[PDB]
Order: C-alpha cells, then structure tokens, then sequence
C-alpha cells in the first residue's frame, strides 16, 4: 500500500484504489496502473521533473529503503492478475531489487522529489509506475 499527496490530488495504484477514490475520480489509466483522486487537505509532496535513473524506494516487505538504478519509462509485459489480463503496462521503469505484491504503493524518490510508485515485481526485479510526466499534478 501507499499514495502520493500533491496539492489537491492523491495518486495511488489503480488496482488498490478505494470506493472514495473512485467517487472523487480526477483521472485513471488502466495501462499505467494509476488513479488520481481529489482531496480536501493540501498535499505537500514534491514531484520530480527530471530524467534521473538513480533513486531510493521504500520496501514494506523488508521495512527498509533501498538505493536503485532504474530504466527509462517504457512499455513492459506484465503477467495476468485478478485486476488485469496479460498486457503491456506503459510508463513503467524496472530495477533490480526486492519486492512482493503488498509492496505496491511504495515511493521511489531521487534528489528532485517523487519519481513514481511500486507497481510490479518478481524474480529479483521491481517495477515503478512513473509520475514525472504528469505535469498537471502541480496546477
Ligand atoms: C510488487 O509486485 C510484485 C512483486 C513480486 C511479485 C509479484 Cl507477482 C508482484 C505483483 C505484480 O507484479 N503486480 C503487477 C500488477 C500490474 N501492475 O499489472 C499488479 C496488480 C496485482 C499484482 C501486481
Ligand atoms: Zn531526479
């Protein structure tokens, strides 16, 4: 689990979104596993606007943060789940690191701010949904 709170928005994995998230829907994209809902309180997370390929993510299944090198956002094949059939998930970045399904929502940050959230993993890899291209999160 986990979310990004920026301005009047809450960013979460689309497969983990609540009934309240869907009742206050701003934007969702099944191909990215993202959903953004509106909030009453003012969020203070800073979104990174950069092309960093190094950062640190939070891994709940180890209660630890890990430094990682990660790939550029791209279309990557993802196994079927209770939420999606087998498909290419877009805007995804892979890194070598530990992850388990419940790790989804963990934040990946670089020196500029929030880069994305854990969305996929398996076999010593972890995949992050990018949020740096969503320029409107700041306006
Ligand atoms: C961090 O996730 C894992 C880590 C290790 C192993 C495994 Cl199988 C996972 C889960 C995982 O890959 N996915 C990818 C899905 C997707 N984004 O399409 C998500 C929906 C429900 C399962 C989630
Ligand atoms: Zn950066």
């Amino acid at each position: 689990s986990g979310a990004i709170y920026v301005g009047n928005y809450r960013v979460v994995n689309r497969h983990l979104a609540t009934h309240n998230d869907w009742a206050n829907l701003v934007w969702e994209d099944s191909s990215r596993d993202l959903l953004v809902s509106s909030t009453t309180a003012q969020g203070c997370d800073t979104i990174a606007r950069c092309d960093c390929q190094t950062g640190v993510y939070y891994c709940s299944s180890r209660r630890k943060h890990y430094p990682v090198s990660f790939s550029k956002p791209s279309l990557i094949f993802v196994e079927a789940s209770e939420y999606y059939p087998a498909r290419y998930q877009s805007h995804l970045m892979l890194a070598v690191g530990h992850s388990e399904p419940g790790d989804c929502g963990g934040i990946l940050r670089c020196q500029h701010g929030v880069v994305g959230i854990v969305s996929t993993g398996g076999n010593g890899l972890v995949g992050f949904a990018d949020v740096r291209d969503l320029l409107w999160l700041d306006e």
